[PDB]
């Protein structure tokens, strides 16, 4: 059982130890795309970079290069997009993703600026009358609706293919008070969170994979990830000792580099399936304390 290893590695203070074993059983692939000359503006970060086999690939014939990753989790039946925080350049190619993939949702758990510093492009509209075109892809994005709560903020935008007219509703879950390199207040709000993009549908198989991003795509977009799908695999075989969260997260880790950034995004991740675990095993009401807790309203 997680709950026993996780009392030993606080105890013995051995996360910074865990960490660094998964570091170095991590897998190397080739990202031979990613580091092609003509591609060097299309990355946020010189050392994040998606492995050849698992990229998306964009449908326009002059380069089809976008830093995102799908990571396939085959027994759990989910599907993510990876993604960094697009560029004022690759806020067209963010879209056309989005539409070529035909993803329901796009999650990003960053503000636009954190310690003074841009992290993301403003890629979506703030106001419902000024709607966003994007003339390298031929995309219009309007913004429908907005709903605040204390920490996050779910957008309804509403994507038009310029090309064919066809018009989709996306999902924008913005979580806003989660720092980079750090972790969320406590599992409550987090967990919060990740059940109501869970009933959305934006996660569910009739919808193309849910984008997920931060600033780099792999340290809070990773917690994101491993504690869905960990939580999904317990659902599947009621069973909390089954689930192993360091297989899990090095599967993930065959997809798309570096997901888990810190020991102590690590840590968390721990926290949160734990405390997920409680709802999966039957007990429904701990969703309503979580609500409570997280002080949405
Ligand atoms: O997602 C996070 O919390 C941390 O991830 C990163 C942020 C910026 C740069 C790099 Cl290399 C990683």
């Amino acid at each position: 059982e997680m709950e026993k290893e996780f009392e030993q590695i606080d105890k013995s203070g051995s996360w910074a130890a865990i960490y660094q074993d998964i570091r170095h059983e991590a897998s190397d692939f080739p990202s031979r795309v990613a580091k092609l000359p003509k591609n060097k503006n299309r990355n946020r970060y010189r050392d994040v970079s998606p492995f050849d086999h698992s990229r998306i690939k964009l449908h326009q014939e002059d380069n089809d290069y976008i830093n995102a990753s799908l990571i396939k989790m085959e027994e759990a039946q989910r599907s993510y997009i990876l993604t960094q925080g697009p560029l004022p350049n690759t806020v067209g190619h963010f879209w056309e993703m989005v539409w070529e993939q035909k993803s329901r949702g796009v999650v990003m758990l960053n503000r636009v600026m954190e310690k003074g510093s841009l992290k993301c492009a403003q890629y979506w509209p703030q106001k419902e009358e000024k709607e966003m075109i994007f003339e390298d892809t031929n995309l219009k994005l309007t913004l429908i609706s907005e709903d605040i709560k204390s920490y996050y903020t779910v957008r309804q935008l509403e994507l038009e293919n310029l090309t064919t007219q066809e018009t989709r509703e996306i999902l924008h879950f913005h979580y806003t008070t989660w720092p980079d390199f750090g972790v969320p207040e406590s599992p409550a709000s987090f967990l919060n969170f990740l059940f109501k993009v869970r009933e959305s549908g934006s996660l569910s198989p009739e919808h193309g994979p849910v984008v997920v991003h931060c600033s780099a795509g792999i340290g809070r977009s990773g917690t994101f990830c491993l504690a869905d799908t960990c939580l999904l695999l317990m659902d599947k075989r009621k069973d909390p000792s089954s689930v192993d969260i360091k297989k899990v997260l090095l599967e993930m880790r065959k997809f798309r580099m570096g997901l888990i950034q810190t020991a102590d995004q690590l840590r968390f991740s721990y926290l949160a399936v734990i405390e997920g675990a409680k709802f999966i095993m039957g007990d429904s009401s701990v969703q309503d304390q979580w609500k409570e807790l997280s002080h949405e309203d």
